[PDB]
């Protein structure tokens, strides 16, 4: 009978969750030593333990069955019986999986051992990505150096992998078919818990996007006053080795070029980081001290002597994009980053610091429940304190901005410059996910698929690549979470309710009133609020425990998905940018671009 089957169930989760925590500790720790340290044998080690829990996991899905749990009277119970079907690719016979972790260890070396050789030194060929290319992109203002860099980057990370990305094509829709999904687009939705989450997004998106064309216009603008009307056309797609991103999903390293008042301060701390002398340590030490300035959980010991905080000095290969790691016990947690002394690496450093938080806030949870409340609220949190990070006033309080005068005009420079990272993201998020969405789907031809990706990125961010690609080229695993099979649409939910977050954490800390011309919302700092962080810790402690509409309920009574407070902040921004293009007659929109050889 169902009362007695419900407490021998309950009695059967808690045992399984301790035990599935323990055993994710060990697939953790050598997919750790792996990404710390590209080796055959730890390549090896990784894969074959994954390969033991996906074995295991076969065996609890199974055991669920032996539960009559979708009759019980605790939806606690019934949500983490829930959870324990989903096997995602561990659904895949034991040969299938093997070929799979095969197929993503492999895509995702090729990525972290890219190497290029040097524009003017045809024999200096050990230029990484992180941090010799980067370094490049971003300072250089060479466009046909620029364009030798994108050339040489996309051609080796992202063509040489296509046959190895096509494998993994069909193991993921092979998995999510077993799981009884439609396709692996399905899969990753399904962590929304929301059967109209596609369409909200669309809605979202579409409010934002007369906003993103006219930065986009006005950048187009200033690009050509710079290049000159031979490297920049006026109504064409902006070509994207000029942005200052090998991607170009963040604008903000040519804001000295495109800034709207150029005799105005312009914010870029990372010159006098180095001249006090910051360090790599220095930064996290600084994160800390936020989170714990706002009585938020101070990193443990584990973290300092295991993390790994700057780029290793022996000729070792290593995975370098930034990422945060849980181990599943109490306290084991690290983050391993190639961390620099600039600005940009600041709020990464508070990114990841976020994630940190999050797992720390969580670990009292059954295993199950040890995770964001969706994709979107884990890469959220850290992101709300660079908000305040990023602003003129928290940049005064610790030194690092000098001689600052807020006037109209710096204010504008200021909102543009976080406008180049927020709004100019959104579209590029989205890309991301609806081309890989459209491959899991089988909606392109093989013969199609590099040219359907060039064509979202230019229907979407009007950018193009430098120079004509074709199917020839296959570039789309040029970007790391592509390479590494992670989902993005979680980046384009938190750019959205980052901002609902930092306006309530604005309001409680007294910091945001929008009848208070003393108070606007880009210049607040929630540096030392308890009021803000008990809205964090009533939420982030929740882990996955509810649907994600109770977890943003817990932070500020909202239980909706909405992009009022990203278009509140953006406003007076909104305002100045619509009359100066009309000002200055800026073309606003684009042609479809010539660059992708069907
Ligand atoms: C994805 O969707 C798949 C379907 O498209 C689904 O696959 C199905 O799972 C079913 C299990 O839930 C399974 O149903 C069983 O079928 C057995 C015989 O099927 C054979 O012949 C079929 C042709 O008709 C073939 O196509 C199959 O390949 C099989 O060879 C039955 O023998 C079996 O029965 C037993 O179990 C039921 C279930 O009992 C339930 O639980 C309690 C038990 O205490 C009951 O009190 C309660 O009432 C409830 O019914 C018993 O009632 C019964 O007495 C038997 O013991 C069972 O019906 C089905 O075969 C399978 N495939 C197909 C094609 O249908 C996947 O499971 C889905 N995957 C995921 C991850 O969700
Ligand atoms: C990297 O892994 C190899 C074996 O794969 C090991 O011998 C070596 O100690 C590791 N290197 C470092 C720097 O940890
Ligand atoms: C700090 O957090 C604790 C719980 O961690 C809470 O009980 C306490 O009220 C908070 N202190 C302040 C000043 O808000
Ligand atoms: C550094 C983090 C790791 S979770 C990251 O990958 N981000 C943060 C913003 C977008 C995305 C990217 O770099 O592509
Ligand atoms: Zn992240």
């Amino acid at each position: 009978a169902l009362v007695k089957e419900e407490i021998q169930a309950k009695e059967y989760l808690e045992n399984l969750n301790k035990e599935l925590a323990k055993r994710t500790n060990v697939e953790t720790e050598a997919a750790w030593a792996y990404g710390s340290n590209i080796t055959d044998e730890n390549e090896k080690k990784k894969n074959e333990i994954s390969a033991e829990l996906a074995k295991f996991m076969k065996e609890v899905a199974s055991d669920t069955t032996k539960f009559q749990w979708r009759s019980y009277q605790s939806e606690d119970l019934k949500r983490q019986f829930k959870a324990l079907t989903k096997l995602g690719y561990a659904a895949l016979p034991e040969d299938d999986y093997a070929e799979l972790l095969d197929t993503l260890s492999a895509m995702e070396s090729n990525f972290a051992k890219v190497k290029v050789c040097d524009y003017k030194d045809s024999t200096k060929c050990d230029l990484a990505l992180d941090p010799e290319i980067e370094e490049v992109i971003s300072k250089s203002r060479d466009h046909e150096e620029l364009a030798y860099y994108w050339r040489e980057f996309y051609d080796k990370a992202g063509t040489a992998v296509r046959s190895q990305f096509e494998r993994y094509v069909e193991l993921n829709t092979k998995a999510a078919k077993l799981n009884n999904f439609t396709s692996g687009a399905e899969a990753w939705l399904d962590e929304y818990e929301d059967d109209t989450f596609e369409q909200q997004l669309e809605d979202i998106f579409a409010d934002i996007r007369p906003l993103y064309q006219q930065i986009h216009g006005y950048v187009r603008f200033r690009l050509r006053k710079h290049y000159g009307d031979a490297v920049v056309s006026e109504t064409g797609p902006i070509p994207m080795h000029l942005l200052g991103n090998m991607w170009a999903q963040q604008w903000s390293e040519i804001a000295d070029i495109v800034s709207p008042f150029p005799e105005k301060p312009l914010v870029d701390v990372s010159a006098e980081m180095e001249k006090q002398g910051y360090t790599p340590l220095k930064m996290f030490q600084m994160g800390d001290d936020f989170f714990t300035s706002m009585n938020l959980t101070k990193l443990p010991q584990d973290f300092w002597d295991k993390s790994i905080i700057e780029k290793p000095t022996d000729g070792r290969d290593l995975v370098c994009h930034a990422s945060a790691w849980d181990f599943y016990l109490t306290d084991d947690v690290r983050i391993k980053q190639c961390t620099r002394v600039t600005q940009d690496q600041l709020f990464t450093v508070h990114h990841e610091l976020g994630h940190i938080q999050y797992f720390l806030q969580y670990q009292h949870q059954p295993f199950v429940y040890r995770t964001g409340a969706n994709p979107g609220f884990h890469e959220a949190v850290g992101d709300v304190l660079s908000l305040s990070v990023s602003t003129p006033k928290h940049l005064e309080k610790i030194g690092l901005l000098k001689d600052y005068v807020r006037d109209d005009e710096a204010r504008i420079n200021q909102l543009f410059l976080t406008a180049l990272d927020k709004i100019v993201f959104l579209p590029f998020a989205f890309t991301m996910d609806k081309y890989r969405w459209s491959l899991f789907r089988g909606e392109v031809d093989k013969a199609n698929w590099n040219c359907a990706f060039w064509k979202l990125r230019d229907e979407y961010s009007g950018i193009e690549p430098p120079v004509v690609r074709s199917e020839k080229d296959f570039d789309a695993p040029a970007k790391y979470h592509i390479s590494a099979d992670v989902e993005y649409l979680r980046y384009l939910v938190s750019f959205i309710i980052q901002f609902q977050f930092y306006k309530s954490a604005c309001i409680k800390a007294g910091q945001y009133d929008p009848d208070n011309v003393e108070l606007p919302l880009d210049n607040c700092d929630i540096y030392g609020s308890a009021a803000a962080g008990a809205a964090f810790h009533n939420m982030l402690s929740m882990g996955a425990s509810k649907p994600w509409p109770d977890a943003l309920e817990a932070f500020n009574g909202e239980r909706i998905m909405s992009g009022k407070a990203i278009a509140e902040y953006f406003e007076p921004l909104r305002v100045w940018l619509e009359a100066e293009n009309i000002k200055n007659n800026v073309h606003i929109g684009w042609t479809t671009s010539n660059k992708c050889v069907s």
